[PDB]
């Protein structure tokens, strides 16, 4: 079993060593980053099956993101395996501020009376939590007495009992025991804060990440196709048209506009953290199944995100509900499953990726029996898609160890992946940007190779690259597709069934 | 809209008021039990959708259990609604003992060296953990070095590093941070402790339970049909033949013998806490889907259990993986979903029941689209089952608000329930024991009524009881089944499609 | 096996004895009809499974039709079984005339030069065949040199080589050996003769048949819904609204207008004789399958007609192609199969009905495996149809010997028949016109009984009538439907599964 | 549009010109055979769609058969198209003998008393019918009084009223009007004549046939696999191992042993004439549908035979039941439809082939909608069959005009044919024997070409041969399969989707 379901792992301090100390150790924050020791930890997550690392720009600053991206470039070399680089934007969001004196968080008890500030550009204290509102908007008049302020995926609730005009502070009662840490997501349900089109901060974050070299952007709180097209414009103007945009669906407007968002984007991230606060929590499983189906029908990538192995933040074993969630995301048809705090923030980042890889690998064996996606229903809209349908058929008719596609742009590999064959897909492509671009497609193992010449045997190349990567051995049956011959073929036009020598 | 998926709520101190104090408040345990304030609390759980309470005999003593059962009996009169009474057995298991000087539990850090004792009838120290082993078995010779000892559904791991012959103690390294409380599960995977057929303790607990008045027994660690038959023999012997037995499947032996266990039992509880430590965690979802399908095909009851809303033990809102888990259990075909520590041991027992109820109600609306069960594949093996298939056909042909069955024993209601009609099922029955015994069947609303005479119009009765229960109004279409006429019919033989006037 | 597929048998001289002589014997035509001896022959066709007799008004005169109808009324009394009375109209057709000197036919050889007259109201001779054109139309100018004149379902072809203006005769070459008999169908393909709306002759024929007492009219060459509504108007004005209209589809205009014709009519007769000459012969099997499907979807009656056992006109055994045709008409979903010359004109009328009954009975056993009709696809458009769906389901779930419906108008019996249950359908109705009206519905055995009173047990009546008709015995399982109670029920609202005592 | 369903046409005097005279013209038999005029006639049958001619060795002598086979060989050069040569064996059967004084046949009326003789090597009189019994068996002791003797596929019945010991004759009553000709079938249902394993006569006929050059043998009255293996042994012994054996199923024993016969044979001829006298006539359609399904699942050829256009023996147009029969045989899944007396013995042999071809072409357009065969259910049991499944998938995904297979032995063409793709199949093969042997496979157009070298581009070759045959034009999409490269490939291993330039 190669793992066909892709893992997005969020990076953060959990994997980072600072002056020989690990996250949680006394004096950790007084040290600087040990890049090699950090890259060694990250190389172990790559080996365990992380296919793409997520850099959440709601956390840290550019320097911290930039160094973390450099640490992954080193980790790839140590692992001898490449991964995707995914930037996750702030979007039209509210975050808790940094605290005075670089305290990182405080703990609160049910019934404490604290304040939430609206004034922009200040720091929090334990008693007066300051907000970073996208567009530096003033939200004091948008939030009435009786509104709930939710901190960190709704873990901690603050009930607005009064408003203090002298300070423009919400007077709040802590509804339940919990923590307020710096740069935490804030939700105020049933309010209609007028966030701008694309915040200056998002424009700067995106341009910085594009300069560092990324493959993917996940756009937070996509409301309409315009939100995706604003980011697309920046990618194309900076010479970064190869970068793929995943719309994060995490509010009613995103659900209402799903069809236009899917057409504009390269994929969807089902951002269930915010989604289950911005829409009825009991509706998230309905939307999850429907989004995965539509995205797969469009030949695009879907990521299922948030709380997948939440307990593994503190404990070496997931709950029964967490394992059920990962398993059922695979059965629903997801291309990729995501870790957030499990990998970024937790005591068991490596064990989290391992555990997720084990569940994903066991669930992929039940797709023939239980799988929700139905490739038989698709219209085959092009001759490459006809070929992808024929490859699925061959992998259904007999035991195929591997499908190999020689793909210039990844088009053939994406269409084979869409049909969910009962085989791994080796995608041989001829440039690194295409190779990294395929790292979140179901079943696709991207591999860089030289562009075939008109004298090359592409079928010999396919078998040799598969053997040299240890994916197949003598006697295995593989399906190879290619455009034959090189420099005459318009598209993938040939399928070969080949016994490996 | 009526909740078709049934809720088993485990009762515990979480819902109990002690001289004005709630569970988790200073000096809670000092106070006498406020029976009436406790019954008012339990009454809210009934109103929120708890269909059966679970009395877990692994905790407390006969006095405590018997008191709790009496308090539920008052809660029913407050709520104006009856519930099922389910006894959950200790079973062939290992618990932690009570601690010296009524200390409730202790906390341990990774690398800590402590001891686990095999001598029976002793109480635990922080530094030496006593075991209450079923059958007071000496297990010291059963447990090799390098074996794993897990406490509290596997939360805390203890590696056996050495064995002390002179005290017959395990010298154990704490693997991970966690808590050792009183009367918690201990799992030693891949050991073969020869636990008795039925332990004296279980025999005593079942007999006390039967004396108090119960509807269900959930038998822990059912290994073979013999485990079910020993308990069935006590039910019959004491005149409690109406008591239904759910086999808890929570190890490989239970899985291997599942078919003969389903045949001996009235139902299966999928006990996923133990199951996911005793077998590979990533297989539990495979077994959950297969058990629900098999139990439904047998016309019996399936309960999905453990960790369903786990985070709500400590937080007012569940994680996205927990909502996914509850939803997917309903889609899989579960008759019932269960709360353990969420209702027994948590800060949010009412909100846990409400949340589960909300998810279960939403999931039931997607069983047409997504439902795994397939009633079309069933053999109809009796004339009542043919009537059940016809009822299901009527609810597929047109919009039926309610199915009404006049059922002496519940057999017709159980068959209609097996077919999962697109409608609520009102089961009009003539005794309280039959009424309570239907409370875990999917979609069944048990209601007590006078046995109709051969003078009575049972179709008028059905409509009148459905209107009086506020399940239907003028213009609603209903399907009524009955054995016509009373004193001649030997079974349900008539189906009526009626418009409520 | 009761035969569920209905047989329409065409009556003619084959069954008629004249002064002790049988059809074909010397001096036969010099005798008058022996009514009792003729009614005895016809009683044997009823016993063999003829459900409806067809009186083809293209043949004979009113007196001959009237006496044949009287002979069947006697045959019913002798057989002790009722049959339907079906009148088949001339329609907008061309027929060969009577011959001079009551010669009935002549024989011709390939290459003979004869004439066809256009002058209306004259008799034929061997050398000059006169036409009876509906509306007494003059067709001399509508038929050019090179047209084909086809006699008798296209058995004999006449090529128009010249036109003689002095006599207004077509000069024809006999294309193949064959016969021209009196009152034979004539087709001239690729001509557009302007037949009127409803010929005076058809108006008189219909009114005569309505006076004699008929159940059905098959309207020849239905072109549009107007053709059906013209006949409907006459039925309603004469107090004969109970008479059912079957549109004969036998030309392109009928195929083009099929949907409006089905909505206007009570059923379709697939008149393949003319159809296979008026449209491409290879298209008739396509249209047959499509018409049966649409008519069944409309809850109406379909008859498959012509050449079904053609060889049995002269021989005691059908060809392999004939048996295949009857079998496949049943598999396609036909309510009824028809005999024409086999019963009207042949040496083996009784053996023809027997042979057809044997094929139909063997094919009805393969409907579950091979049957084309798909009741699962129907929308259930009324509560009686919901009940019909539920009856189908019961007959699919277990072995049901009989479905009994107490039906005032036949509505419940038609809807049960539409769903094609795996059981015979006993339709108990309370007037003879309804009883005869159901004789061509698939599976329906109509039986006359007294209208139940409010003190009657309709379920006891259903079982008693079924037992007394020898359809069921002690131990058989039957499904009874009724509107319960009499004088309150709006519709069939009750289904009972009953073991016969 | 190309005819996918293949036509077997039985040759006979009907197509033979004798010194200027056609069959059925006065003094036909006086004249010498006009070989060249006969070959011109047979050439028209080839052009009209005859794919194989059947030489029925129950008629004539080696001289007659050998001459006819030579005349077909000239017809091929005239038509410019090859056909298959099928020998149909006499088999373990009873024929009528030749009559005294070269009288061709006699006519008999019902109630006529005549005799049937058991003495072998004598010629028939009108009043005493000699039998040519296979093995020259004496059957007098095999045939009881009240047994039925049927002549000419059961047209004429003869009741055995008494047995004459002194002449060993049956005294027989004519049951029905009909004809006793020379060398006609005699069936005595429910007798057990111990016919040899393989008769000397069959051994001689097969050996003569093989010496002339044939592609197929149809073995009459195959009872067991042993009947097939005796003939296979002669084919192998004489170096004729390429000859394909169709078992004729025409009695209950053949039906009972069908599975072992399909396994021994290359195909089944459903010989319905005999079958519908030897088993109940109404079962033939049940057996026809089941045989076609089984033979197709085995990847072998099925021929549906007898009475398909029977009326066209005497009339230029077929009945509606005959067109229904041909159409339904195609829908059932038949590879081939057959003409017997229609082509051999009739007035309209060319028109019979044309008519069958027209119906077969129309029916093939409805196999998507109505087709009984289901290729989705098949096990794909080899890599060539996986390629066949993939080809079928491509023709379902997009509009493919043609499938082209470069096939050494026809194995790839036979598998593609088994899958019934929505396309014609051009089979490019390198020898005439393989070419002719594919002529009865559904959809296969065999074409002879040079064996490609490892220098050649087989995909260019495929396109060029398809264009040269006028099967495709510029812009048409085609699927080509081949073993790439020649001299390395051990099987068809490549599929190409190509647009014709
Ligand atoms: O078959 P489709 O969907 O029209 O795609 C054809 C396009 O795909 C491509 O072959 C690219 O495919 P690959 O990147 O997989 O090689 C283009 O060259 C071609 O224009
Ligand atoms: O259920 P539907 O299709 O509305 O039909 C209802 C009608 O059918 C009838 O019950 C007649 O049915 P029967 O003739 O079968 O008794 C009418 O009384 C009633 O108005
Ligand atoms: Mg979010
Ligand atoms: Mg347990
Ligand atoms: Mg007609
Ligand atoms: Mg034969």
């Amino acid at each position: 079993m190669n793992k066909r379901v892709k893992i997005v792992a969020t990076l953060g301090p959990a994997v980072e060593i600072r002056g020989g100390k690990k996250f949680g150790e006394d004096g950790y924050w007084g040290e600087k980053l040990d890049v090699e020791a950090s890259a060694k930890n990250i190389a172990k997550l790559i080996e365990a099956g992380a296919n793409t690392f997520r850099f959440n720009f709601s956390h840290g600053d550019h320097q911290e993101q930039g160094e973390r991206m450099a640490t992954v470039k080193l980790a790839e070399k140590i692992a001898g395996k490449k991964v995707g680089f995914l930037l996750d934007t702030k979007g039209p969001e509210i975050r808790t501020e940094l605290f005075e004196g670089e305290a990182k968080e405080y703990s609160y008890k049910t019934g404490e009376k604290i304040r939430v500030a609206t004034k922009q550009g200040i720091k929090s204290t334990r008693e007066v939590i300051a907000l970073n509102v996208a567009g530096a908007l003033d939200i004091y008049d948008d939030v009435e007495v009786g509104r709930q302020v939710l901190v960190d995926d709704g873990k901690l609730g603050l009930r607005v009992v009064a408003k203090d005009d002298a300070t423009r502070e919400f007077e709040v009662e802590v509804e339940n025991d919990g923590i307020i840490a710096k740069q935490k997501g804030v939700n105020i349900p049933n309010t209609k804060i007028p966030f701008p089109a694309l915040a200056e901060r998002d424009n700067d974050d995106i341009r910085f990440g594009l300069e560092q070299g990324i493959n993917f952007i996940a756009i937070s709180f996509v409301r309409t196709a315009k939100d995706v097209n604003e980011v697309r414009a920046i990618c194309e103007e900076t010479g970064n048209g190869h970068v793929q945009l995943f719309a994060k669906i995490e509010n009613q407007q995103g659900i209402d506009n799903l069809d236009e968002i899917i057409e504009a984007a390269d994929g969807i991230m089902i951002a269930r953290g915010d989604m289950g606060i911005e829409v009825p929590f009991e509706m998230v499983p309905v939307y999850q199944k429907m989004i995965i189906k539509k995205v797969n029908a469009a030949g695009k990538v879907v990521i299922t995100a948030t709380n997948m192995l939440e307990t593994m933040t503190e404990k070496p074993r997931a709950t029964r509900s967490e394992v059920s969630d990962v398993f059922n995301a695979v059965i629903d048809g997801t291309d990729a499953t995501m870790l957030s705090g499990e990998s970024a923030n937790g005591k068991y980042p490596l064990e989290s990726v391992t555990t997720m890889a084990t569940i994903d690998k066991n669930a992929q064996a039940l797709l023939n029996e239980y799988g929700r996606l139905d490739s038989d229903s698709f219209e085959r809209n092009s001759k490459t898609e006809v070929m992808a349908s024929a490859v699925k058929d061959a992998t259904s008719s007999m035991d195929i160890k591997l499908v190999v596609t020689l793909t210039k742009t990844g088009h053939t590999a994406r269409l084979i992946s869409k049909y969910r064959p009962n085989a791994d897909i080796l995608a041989l492509t001829f440039d690194e940007l295409t190779e990294r671009g395929l790292m979140l497609n179901w079943g696709v193992i991207p591999m860089l190779t030289d562009a075939p010449s008109s004298t090359d045997d592409m079928f010999e190349i396919a078998e040799r690259k598969a053997v040299e990567a240890g994916l197949v051995e003598s006697g295995d049956d593989i399906v190879i597709v290619a455009g034959v011959p090189v420099g005459e073929a318009v598209r993938t036009n040939t399928m070969r069934i080949r016994t490996v020598r």
